[PDB]
């Protein structure tokens, strides 16, 4: 004669062990970390013999015990997330009885309760396996959710072992963050962002795109995450062994890295770090994207030969900090960084000290030339040097060359692809039918901003005939050239991708990464695994 079955009462099913306004605009007031959630039960009896003993299981393991034999609830303490069986029985001294389960859903920032990400292989990417060994990394920008319509569900996962997510801010207002002000809406957003929030504390630039807006399977209004985060997670589900990296910084947010002279601020950016990643479990470990140590970056002002010091002591730091994340979760996180590839940046920070610390160095081979000088026409990202100018310093081969020299392990070194083209347009005064012998009137018109071109429009334009395709052989670079009205745009195809391909095998190096994925028509992506010897 055990005790009656006991009936469930209503409730609440879903609980979150990391918090989530759905409506705020502040950090702060965005996500409250907790230990775990605080699960809770109702069940009615009807035979009203208050049993000795209750409890309550998930999946057929204890999570809690008490004596609430008539009609009673329970509360305790849920600390990995997931989807839960919930079941409450009662014991007298003849047996036992079980109510009825009923599924609970206890959300963390790992994707736990999410099923895998419903990834899309569009296009012209096709699947690889990650066999070589070598890193496959691809940036995802947050902004991407917006007029490029490219969400996390858009990415082509199986080709990547590494997802960059661009960008993490640090925060801080006049002063702080000024490289954000040339943006409009962008230094405003970030100060909604941190209203109430230490400086060079890291934070979230777009909490809408990030965490609210309704996104693929993350739709439902009490869905806990949505947006990249919330696919990100997703991702996480699908290939667990993808890494997933924040990227603090860029061009328009490195500014606050400047003043990490002081420690105190150091030690408090590295440790929102820590925060950071106890609060979004999904991230694998830190990017770090100082551009650049000792200046030349966005902002014209700041730069001192001391940052290269400061760089190793925040590689230090972040490692230790990171090591101690190890202890608590016993997971293994990775420290990356991405770093200049013209030599003028590189002889600044000592990377043979750093390199000790970081797993891999993103050699941003890219952005050589630009349509920030009306003059200086060249190749964005080639491999070596044009004949046309064949002490060219700012390639990628002189500048791994360059960073090699520095004691740097080839392993560590992953050189960078372009998925963009940067343009000039009323190019003249060329000889030799060289159009980079000449000088622009201004920057080429691009799909969203001027003198920048995703290579999904290059690549549909060159089909429809309205460019001249050359190929730089000596150079390894492409570029098309308009005659009628001096468009010229630099940027990496499949030819020259392939070509930084095999520098990297046969240099020993770590592999590719490229910037930035929503411009890719999966060609690109596709050159990246074929030229790092993946498998088809
Ligand atoms: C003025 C300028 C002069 C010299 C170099 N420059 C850059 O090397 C540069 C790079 C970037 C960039 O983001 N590269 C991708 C990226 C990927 C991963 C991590 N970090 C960065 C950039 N946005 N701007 C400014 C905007 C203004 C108009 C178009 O470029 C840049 N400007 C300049
Ligand atoms: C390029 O030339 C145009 C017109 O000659 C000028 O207005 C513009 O400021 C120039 N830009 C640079 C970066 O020199
Ligand atoms: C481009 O501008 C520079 C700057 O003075 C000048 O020296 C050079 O001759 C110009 N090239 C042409 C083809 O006009």
């Amino acid at each position: 004669a055990p005790p009656g079955k006991p009936s469930l009462g209503w409730g609440e099913r879903t609980f979150a062990i990391v918090e989530v306004n759905q409506a705020a605009t502040a950090y702060n007031q965005l996500v409250t970390k907790r230990d775990s959630a605080d699960v809770s039960v109702t069940w009615n009896v009807w035979s009203g013999d208050p049993a000795d003993k209750a409890r309550v299981l998930l999946n057929d393991k204890e999570f809690w015990s008490g004596t609430g034999g008539a009609a009673g609830s329970a509360s305790f303490k849920v600390k990995k997330g997931g989807r839960y069986q919930m079941v409450v029985e009662l014991c007298n001294a003849d047996g036992c009885s079980q109510s009825d389960a009923t599924e609970i859903i206890v959300a963390d920032t790992d994707g736990s309760h999410l099923p895998p990400l419903d990834y899309n292989m569009g296009e012209k990417n096709k699947p690889f396996k990650q066999t070589s060994g070598k890193v496959v990394g691809a940036y995802f920008v947050e902004w991407g959710v917006y007029p490029r319509k490219f969400p996390v569900d858009r990415v082509p996962i199986p080709n990547l072992t590494h997802l960059l997510y661009g960008f993490i801010p640090i925060c801080g207002g006049d002063g702080i963050n000024d490289s954000l002000k040339e943006i409009e809406g962008s230094f405003q957003a970030l100060q909604r962002s941190c209203s109430g929030r230490e400086d060079f504390k890291v934070s979230i630039h777009d909490p809408w795109a990030a965490l609210q807006k309704p996104q693929k399977g993350l739709s439902s209004w009490n869905e806990p995450y949505k947006g990249n985060f919330g696919q990100l997670m997703m991702l996480k589900q699908a290939k667990p062994d993808l890494k997933i990296l924040p990227s603090i910084g860029g061009w328009t947010l490195a500014d606050p890295f400047f003043f990490f002279t002081d420690e105190t601020k150091r030690r408090r950016f590295v440790a929102s770090v820590k925060d950071f990643l106890q609060t979004w479990k999904f991230f694998d470990g830190v990017d770090i994207d100082w551009e650049f140590p000792g200046g030349k970056g966005a902002n014209p002002n700041l730069g001192s030969p001391k940052d290269g010091e400061i760089y190793v002591l925040l590689m230090k730091e972040l490692r230790e900090m990171l090591n101690e994340l190890s202890a608590e979760t016993g997971r293994k996180y990775e420290l990356t960084s991405a770093i200049s590839a013209g030599w003028d940046k590189i002889q600044v920070v000592d990377y043979s000290a750093a390199q000790k610390y970081m797993d891999h160095i993103f050699f941003m081979s890219y952005d050589f030339k630009g349509a920030w000088s009306n003059d200086t026409l060249g190749h964005q990202a080639s491999l070596y040097a044009p004949d046309w100018n064949e002490k060219e310093t700012y390639t990628t081969d002189f500048g791994v060359q360059f960073l090699l020299a520095q004691g740097v392990s080839p392993k560590k070194i992953v050189v960078g692809v372009a998925m963009y083209g940067r343009g000039w347009t009323g190019v003249h005064g060329y000889k030799d039918n060289n159009p980079f012998t000449g000088n622009a009137t201004g920057p080429v018109k691009g799909t969203w901003q001027d003198g920048v071109v995703d290579y999904r429009e290059i690549a549909t334009e060159i089909a429809q005939g309205k460019w001249e395709y050359h190929y730089d052989k000596v150079a390894q670079a492409p570029y098309v050239f308009r005659p009628a009205t001096g468009d010229l745009i630099t940027y990496d195809d499949a030819r020259s991708t392939i070509e930084k391909g095999k520098y990297v095998r046969a240099n020993k190096l770590g592999g590719l990464f490229a910037w930035e994925i929503d411009a890719d028509n999966g060609d690109i992506l596709n050159a990246m695994n074929m030229g790092l010897g993946n498998s088809a």
